[PDB]
């Protein structure tokens, strides 16, 4: 029951997530190796998720972590990057397919940035690039973000195994570096603590 409401580029909430996507971009300093050489996307295409059983799901939970949480849910809107994007649209977020290795354990991904969420796409590390050319920094092949709607409740700050949420807590936030660049991570242990509220397709740009 998921419907894809495609969104015109002069609609507000188009011009809303295209200005996230494009401001959030960081520059790496692992030289493009996962993600790609970029500075900017080329954005193709904004569909806004509508699936009612998913949405439900959500808010249900939403309600349970706020009352756990001094009636706060700590919704963000987040990236999520990874080759599961078409199923996670239809079905939902499902930690049972979450990878037992994570640096914050067998959690659902999430960032601020979609140029870190854009490391993930083709999977953990960038895996080996696009399908087609193999090639992690892709010009040609369409990507797709997802721009979720993330209960994070009482999140517990872990540095840089873990199965859920330590004691008393509704997710995880890790700020790991690579050379100097820390970004935010943030991780929950169950599907239902987010909703894949937007589908991002789009490339990346070549820089000049
Ligand atoms: C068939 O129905 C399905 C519906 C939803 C899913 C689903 O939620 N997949 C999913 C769950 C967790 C992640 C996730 O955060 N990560 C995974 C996990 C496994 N393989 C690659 N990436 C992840 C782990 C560490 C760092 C970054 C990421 Cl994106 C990515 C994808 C899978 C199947
Ligand atoms: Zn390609």
């Amino acid at each position: 029951g998921t419907i894809l409401i495609d969104l015109s580029p002069d609609d507000k909430e188009f011009q809303s997530v295209e200005e996230e996507m494009q401001s959030t971009v960081r520059e790496h300093r692992d030289g493009g190796h996962a993600g790609g050489i970029f500075n900017r996307y080329n954005i193709l295409k904004i569909q806004k998720v509508c699936n009612k059983k998913l949405w439900e799901r959500y808010t249900h939970r939403r309600k349970e972590v706020s009352e756990e949480n001094h009636n706060h849910a700590n919704e963000r809107m987040l990236f999520h990057g990874s080759p599961f994007v078409n199923a996670i649209i239809h079905k939902g977020f499902d930690e049972r397919h979450a990878y037992i290795g994570g640096m914050f354990g067998a959690g659902i991904y999430f960032a601020e940035n979609s140029s870190k969420s854009n490391q993930y796409v083709y999977g953990i590390g960038g895996g080996t690039g696009c399908p087609v050319h193999k090639d992690r920094s892709c010009y040609i092949c369409h990507r797709q973000l997802l721009f979720c709607r993330v209960t994070l409740g009482k999140s517990f700050l872990q540095f840089s195994k873990m199965a859920h949420s330590p004691p008393g807590h509704h997710s995880v936030t890790g700020r790991p570096s690579v050379n100097g660049l820390a970004l935010a991570e943030y991780v929950i242990y169950r599907g239902e603590q987010a909703y894949p509220e937007y589908l991002i397709t789009y490339q990346i740009m070549r820089p000049e």
